[PDB]
């Protein structure tokens, strides 16, 4: 589940930066879904969880704004 979060997160960050926002948006949410799934179920460690928390918020903030205008 962790590898899926990073894999999708990398493609999402590249999609938005490249030009694709629609595909990147759906990818951003996916990365956060898998990331939180691990932290909630069984993360790697204390410091590890803190790393995902900052990342989960980073992508969420980007995707949040993206969908904002996309939906408007």
């Amino acid at each position: 589940n962790l590898q899926k979060a990073i894999d999708l997160a990398s493609k999402a960050a590249q999609e938005d930066k490249a030009g694709n926002y629609e595909e990147a948006l759906q990818l951003y949410q996916h990365a956060v879904q898998y990331f939180l799934h691990v932290v909630k179920y069984e993360a790697q460690g204390d410091k590890a969880k803190q790393s995902i928390r900052a990342k989960c918020t980073e992508y969420l903030d980007r995707a949040e704004k993206l969908k904002e205008y996309l939906k408007n």
